């Protein structure tokens, strides 16, 4: 009962602390490595850091007024009381926050500037590729930039789920319901800047990803699903990559040794094209693709994956109804041969979650960070460095058969971890449920 709405209070906590982390990727250490070498124009420094700074410092502020309240938390009788509620803190912010918002809406100008920058700039693009290579980046560079818009919807869905175990009667509930309101025309106002942005940012990403392709962004490109599927060759199933995008189909050439396997091939146009399914090819889970002048058939790697590859297909021909010219997720889509949509991003994203658990040679206390379909691995919560990884594509969280442990199992590869409380055990493998 009272227990829940503590440990949402401390799930507000762990994620802030990630939170003002990751802006420090930018703010302290991708700043220092910009003027030391100094491949950025001021322009684009005042452009990237005068809406990026204002933001971190309410932050700043932000997550010390939580932890001290949390502090006061677990008090005398006689003022405890107002050491167990948190909607005053969050109302105050929310409505304070809004003021940000013209901040926040030129992050998609941010990520723009940003690539035009790097493409034309030799110099930069330099910095910028060895500055993504450092520990500190532990996730691509532009992911960054689309934390802060993406941490507003956090605090809706966090304080969304405050008023889901509260009722009339406690002292903070009439807070969070003015406070949610807040929040929730805080992302209203930024939902299409949000969408914009998402995207854009995983088209500037595979654009640079790929090999060969060019003009790859465009204002229209929508990313429907990128994974690996086995192209029918004369030598036989072979594993490509595709990329499906709103208006073609990108694939990947023929793997050489040494070379990228993501140089991509060519791309199929949408208009306008049928996929067929196959015969006694049904048990290879292949399907056809008659594109208006060159044919593919390709197997999935399960039955399911065919299904989802083709109904995402032919939802996207009939919704089509600068000329492109020729270890991440992508990677463990092809370590995997799997598949991730447009959707399961949006599901990695609402899913998001930090916190303390162990992991038994031996059981091991690590602080660790659920983003981007990967649980990262820190030995306290105060390091600038991951000290190691583990993509969760293709996992599968179960009881065994301590207490409170819930395992990842994949081929082989299991692995064992504990949670404190009891709800924060359920919350745990919920996540990683959702992103899977």
């Amino acid at each position: 009962m009272e227990d829940e709405a503590y440990f949402i209070a401390k799930e507000i906590l762990a994620t802030e602390r990630t939170y003002l982390k990751d802006l420090e990727v930018i703010t302290v250490w991708f700043r220092s490595v910009l003027i030391k070498e100094e491949a950025m124009p001021a322009a684009l420094m005042a452009l990237l850091f005068s809406n990026i700074d204002p933001v971190y410092e309410f932050h700043r502020g932000f997550l010390h007024e939580v932890e001290q309240r949390l502090a006061l938390w677990e008090s005398s009788a006689h003022l405890k009381g107002d050491h167990q509620r948190i909607g005053d803190i969050l109302l105050r912010n929310m409505r304070q926050l809004k003021e940000f918002t013209s901040y926040f809406q030129r992050h998609d100008e941010v990520l723009t500037e940003l690539e035009k920058a790097t493409k034309h700039c030799k110099k930069l693009e330099a910095v910028y590729k060895e500055f993504e290579l450092q520990k500190v980046c532990y996730l691509p560079l532009n992911t960054f930039l689309l934390k802060p818009v993406q941490r507003l919807v956090h605090y809706r869905l966090l304080l969304s789920r405050l008023c889901a175990h509260y009722s009339p009667g406690h002292r903070d509930y009439a807070d969070c319901h003015e406070a949610l309101k807040a929040i929730t025309e805080v992302t209203t106002e930024l939902q299409q800047s949000l969408t914009r942005l998402e995207n854009l940012q995983k088209l500037t990403e595979l654009q640079r990803d790929l090999v060969g392709v060019e003009n790859l962004i465009a204002p229209g490109r929508e990313f429907i699903r990128e994974g690996c599927l086995h192209k029918l060759t004369k030598k036989g199933l072979q594993q490509r990559m595709f990329f499906l995008f709103s208006d073609m189909l990108l694939y990947t050439s023929k793997s050489v040794t040494g070379a990228s396997h993501f140089r991509i091939r060519g791309f199929l146009p949408l208009r306008g094209m049928l996929v067929e399914e196959s015969n006694e090819w049904s048990v290879l889970h292949c399907f056809t693709i008659y594109a208006a002048q060159k044919t593919i058939v390709v197997a999935a790697s399960t039955r399911l994956e065919k299904e989802k590859w083709m109904q995402d297909l032919n939802a996207a021909i009939q919704a089509a109804k600068p000329p492109v010219l020729l270890n991440t997720t992508m990677h463990v889509c092809w370590y995997r041969n799997t598949s991730v949509s447009r959707a399961d991003h949006s599901a990695a994203v609402e899913n998001q979650l930090s916190g303390y658990l162990l992991r038994k040679n031996g059981w091991q206390k690590l602080w660790v960070v659920f983003t981007n379909f990967c649980l990262f691995f820190y030995k306290t919560h105060q390091d600038d460095y991951p000290l190691a990884s583990l993509p969760l594509l293709g996992y599968s969280v179960s009881l065994p058969r301590k207490d409170y442990v819930f395992k990842l199992q994949f081929k082989s590869h299991v692995y064992f971890f504990r949670a404190e409380s009891k709800y924060t055990f359920e919350r745990w493998m919920d996540v990683i449920k959702r992103a899977s």
